[PDB]
């Protein structure tokens, strides 16, 4: 016997609560959709025990920023700016004015990485530096540059696992926390890599892409990695 | 030469009709979306020859229930209640009043499984008992409990294939039909597992997750398993 | 450390521009959605340097056709008719009247393939013939029929890679360009198959399914295949 299953798109709140009960504390959240559902998700994360929250919104007015901050006032809120490496002193103030605990800045080259780190740290913001996939030697140099120029944490979207291990190992040398993702929608591949990352860098968190997985499979993935 | 393909989301009706022509008779349908498209899908399933239909709606008023029943009056309609293991005698009547041939009940523990089976069977409803993924010994005990307490069929959302084979083998011992799914979006992995499930339990149906696959690939998957 | 990532759906324009900068020139675009976002995507493809554009719309009025043609007047626009193998002389005129450089026609059997090729070529349209997955010998005969009856190019939606290689090799014998896809959402499997297709047929383009992949991973996929 063979049949068809048309599985429904599960609410993100259910997935957030299921993971947090197992002990998950970090969620990287896309905040480009409508405000009402984004705020609702953040509130559920706050109730579930999510202590580290990384928003990735699109255009972000100060109204949106305060709404997100108020949706989880006791969490470590990090606002990711997106794509454009330009960092005007105005948008820094808005993220600062809303109570964000940190700002997320992409790293295309190192010269703008140093300038952005100077701008945001001078304005009292902790900085989470993100690296785009690239050659292994270049990524290592950017990890060192981010570390030396005062980054609080590293965001690694490196689907090349071997390159990612290299960057994570360099970050561990500097005692840099790492948020790692990329190419992890399979359950079995994730739990294997979650054991490897832990050995390379104890301060490193691996992110499961949870948008398309069933809640039960997320629980299975988190159970096998945490335990 | 390399290029980009932005494939469009295909209507579920096309996929239902394509599978039914090959001989597929069981469809597990998410019924959380708008009523008009859900009813339209059910009607196409009725025209295509779908004889076993498992709805998984969200909130479900009696108006929705009768609409679904009338969309395919000659099919074996099973209404799945969702998540909350509480089973009030009122929602049982509504599913009964609408002409549903069976009700779908989750099994978190065995004590509420026995109580829910008593409640629904006393009210003349056939019961399809669903099992969440868990330890192999626990799943087997729940299969035995469901079988002994009068379940008409088992729903297995077990992504751990080896555990799923264990539950399916225990169900075969009791002559229990099984609807099985979980982690089957790949074509090649599905057809392999479809041959294994058949040997373990002739009364067992394996469900292909069809939400993201092309219609041609669904036809290829069903052709290789049925033949 | 383990966490959740809820990645946002990235605009198709970003993916189109990222690929075109690497040198990609062919995009197969679903044109069933609203006109405004479809036209916006086509314009971005025109600006990015996409010279071969294959639209796959649903119902298509002449208003839609001219809008798409005007969104990229310097590109080789191919309009794919969809599913129904019937080819009335009226819809041929509308595609012709809008300035389309070619028409896409499915091939269920060979007799309607010959008739449709006669109809569209007599009306001055270049024809891109698409083949549905099937037995290896049948596909080869259809490639020969399409080639002998005057097809300008072949569209291959063959998830069975070995069958696809057979059709591509037969097309190379006749000097037929090929657009190939099917089952390519994984990065590593795509780049491997992109090297094999090139050897079999230099005039053959392999399409990456880009709807669900991150822009960075698309860049990684295109970099490894082009170089």
């Amino acid at each position: 016997g063979v049949g068809l299953h048309f599985r429904g798109a599960e609410p993100w709140e259910e997935k957030i609560r299921a993971a947090a009960e197992l002990g998950v504390t970090t969620v990287r959240l896309d905040a480009t959709g409508p405000i009402e559902e984004t705020v609702a998700r953040i509130r559920a994360a706050a109730e579930a025990g999510i202590t580290n929250l990384v928003l990735e919104p699109g255009p972000l007015a100060l109204d949106e920023l305060k709404a997100y901050r108020d949706a989880a006032p006791d969490t470590f809120l990090t606002v990711h700016i997106g794509d454009n490496p330009v960092l005007d002193d105005a948008t820094i103030a808005d993220i600062k004015a809303a109570g964000a605990d940190a700002i997320g800045i992409p790293a295309k080259n190192i010269d703008d990485l140093i300038a952005n780190l100077e701008k945001a740290k001078a304005a009292g913001l902790k900085v989470l530096v993100g690296l785009l996939p690239g050659p292994k030697e270049l990524v290592e140099e950017k990890v060192r540059a981010a570390a030396a120029a005062g980054a609080a944490a590293l965001l690694l979207d490196l689907s090349d696992l071997e390159v990612a291990k290299a960057a994570i190992r360099v970050a561990d040398e500097a005692g840099l926390p790492v948020l790692a993702g990329g190419g992890f929608d399979d359950v079995d591949s994730f739990v294997a890599a979650a054991e490897e990352i832990r050995a390379l860098n104890p301060r490193a968190t691996l992110l499961l892409e949870a948008r398309g997985l069933a809640t039960a499979d997320i629980v299975a993935a988190m159970e096998r990695a945490l335990e």
